């Protein structure tokens, strides 16, 4: 008997994705072949352990799948070791922290209000519950990270782990300087590259692998893979410690169907076409930010080096909750986002974050960003309307989905 | 450009699954429509938060999917609250432990060597790293749990949490007696029903919901759903606390394509045909155990109440490691398992664990269990041969996969 009610909801979600403009910076649209691998019979096999060292027999083909994902990840990022089993970016970070730290050690990460991720030390997250957290932010004038401030805080508090990487920071990171700071205090440098991993893969963002002790990531977001996590290092002895924290430390059976999807995504990212895609992601983001600034919006830091940017909505009298609602009403999806030194609580905020990976996958070009900027501006100034919703829908439908 | 190398391996794994007899008790084969949901475009959406209270716009359809999974889980198991976001059984347990305990509190669970899971207190797992662990086992003379010993340990060590449930225990649990013991020392009772959840759904195993404070599960194994976790309770106030530990406590974005898969599995399990399937699972296991006993093996506890049983190989002078290897060589997968107070070290053991869910899904019936018992016996006594492998392969191919 087919579950018609559930499949009707999936069809409605397909239609929603096709008919809207998805500008949430962490989203993307995966390829049919990634979906085919994730939908495969590999879900049926328990594969606790690692290739050639499994608990149970019958894994000879699964070992070749997992090993292919591991070796492609090493080739793609230039790493000596990879672990492809984490179920999510959160589990990747959790295993690394538990391998390098004991409860009550000091973790240093970027402040949530400045663009850090929940797992970089928030007090409602395991990171800020198990560890003592010290956070760094950005300067109030340039809105850039101040490496002198990072260095001062590290000397004063002597963290065991310093995390670089963030979920809403629009400029490049200086990984060499962060490693120099970590070395001054004997800390490990962990880089969480989840947001910009696909740009690293395409050579469009500095690679952290040579400077970080350990690198974590998601396989979704700019890498355009299935939802899951990933860990890399140039030190295979530290990698063996972390392998034990993934299993048997914090997970049980890995999702081998998802791992097959990660292998496929790494193969897609190794192709020349993925470099061209990634180039257009960054060109579209720069162009859309410029078109919005020409309409009088304030862009945090004045621009972007990567796939995302932040808009300060204080001057226009909007909370980010409000802008998020007005845009959602006409089919444009963003997320509210705290801006640097935000006057308003995190459930309201003063800004929005926009990113271009998802619309670039649908074939949007830099010459189309003036039209996208017009639609955003109208939704914010004039509020939602049926004519505006229809204009968004027409523009979205003119671009294929993968 | 298609990833030919990866899809070649998926076809080889499909062929392996089709041509072999899967007797590992944790395994099952999911339906095509569960795969279709897991392979869907719902992976593209970030949906941090809960239905009606998300951190991203554009979740109106995903909310209906996740709500449908929640309401079907509650109707299927007779629960007042559910959380369908855990990425795995291990994350379901981790969130419950962190919601109920502080690091350094005492956890009581079944010993790994007597059948407990890694997350019931093993020192290599987070459960034995964050918490102090007291374990209970089985009695040498009954091969069963001794509720008087559980009580004595609980009175002496005053655990904060007592876990009931196991990965390799072939008899019913007395959840009422466990809740009495927990009430006497002021502990929470957590039941991990992952292995026998499908039998609870079908009414063939006592339901823990009225007696546990919280129930955790996988959605794969006897429930025959996609790989993932699940939490249930009869107490919605405790459920709100655990919701917060799943997110933002230990996870980030949920896997909503897998959640849609869980919704389909719960739909399948609510059909009358699932009760018939589960009845056959239990009849097959009782019959296979009787047929091996008639050929000279001893069955631990003398039989089974559920989908799995433990074979004591001592009458035939084999170890569990040798039996696993001989059987794997003819395409029959089992796993070695210690017998109570095993005289062999744990990397060797004197037993194997066999379960029937997977072969029952392929249409095996109790009148075919004599033939399966004969093939096992021949492989253990004669050793692998090309002719025996071909007889297994023909028997397997005659029973279709879903």
């Amino acid at each position: 008997k087919r579950d018609e009610a559930l499949f009707e909801l999936i069809a409605l979600e397909e239609k929603r994705q096709r008919e809207g403009l998805e500008l949430i910076a962490s989203e993307n649209f995966v390829s049919k072949q990634v979906r085919e691998a994730v939908g495969s019979v590999l879900t049926n096999k328990y594969a606790e352990g690692y290739p050639g060292a499994r608990y149970y027999g019958g894994c000879e083909v699964i070992d070749r799948v997992e090993s292919l994902a591991i070796e492609r990840a090493k080739a793609l990022f230039g790493a000596a070791w990879a672990n492809v089993q984490p179920h999510s970016g959160s589990q990747a970070n959790m295993a690394v922290y538990m391998a390098l730290m004991e409860p009550g050690d000091t973790l240093m990460g970027m402040d949530l209000a400045a663009g850090g991720h929940l797992t970089h030390g928030s007090r409602v997250n395991f990171s800020g519950k198990l560890y003592k957290v010290v956070s760094y932010g950005v300067r109030p004038d340039t809105e850039l990270i101040d490496l002198e401030e990072v260095r001062r805080l590290a000397l004063e508090h002597r963290p065991k782990v310093i995390v670089a990487g963030a979920s809403a920071y629009p400029r490049f990171w200086d990984f060499k300087a962060f490693r120099e700071i970590a070395d001054e205090v004997g800390a490990y440098l962990v880089v969480d590259m989840a947001h910009f991993a696909g740009l690293v893969a395409a050579g469009l963002h500095p690679n952290p692998l040579p400077y970080a002790h350990v690198v974590t990531s998601t396989t979704h977001k700019t890498l355009r893979g299935p939802r899951g996590g990933l860990i890399l290092s140039n030190d295979p002895e530290l990698g063996k410690r972390i392998d034990k924290l993934i299993f048997p430390g914090i997970q049980g059976g890995p999702l081998e169907h998802v791992i097959a999807g990660k292998a496929v995504a790494f193969f897609e990212a190794l192709q020349p076409e993925f470099k061209e895609y990634s180039r257009l992601v960054v060109e579209n983001a720069k162009r859309l930010a410029e078109e919005l600034a020409r309409r009088g919006y304030r862009i945090v830091t004045g621009g972007t080096d990567n796939h995302l940017f932040l808009v300060d909505l204080r001057p226009k009298g909007l909370t980010g909750k409000e802008a998020e609602e007005r845009l959602d009403a006409v089919g444009i999806t963003v997320n509210k986002n705290a801006i640097p030194f935000d006057p308003k609580p995190p459930r309201v905020t003063s800004g929005i974050r926009i990113g271009t990976p998802a619309i670039t996958t649908r074939g949007f070009t830099p010459e189309e960003m003036p039209l996208v900027a017009e639609l955003i501006d109208r939704a914010l100034l004039e509020g939602p309307s049926e004519a505006l919703r229809e204009e968004v829908r027409r523009l979205a439908l003119a671009h294929p989905m993968p």
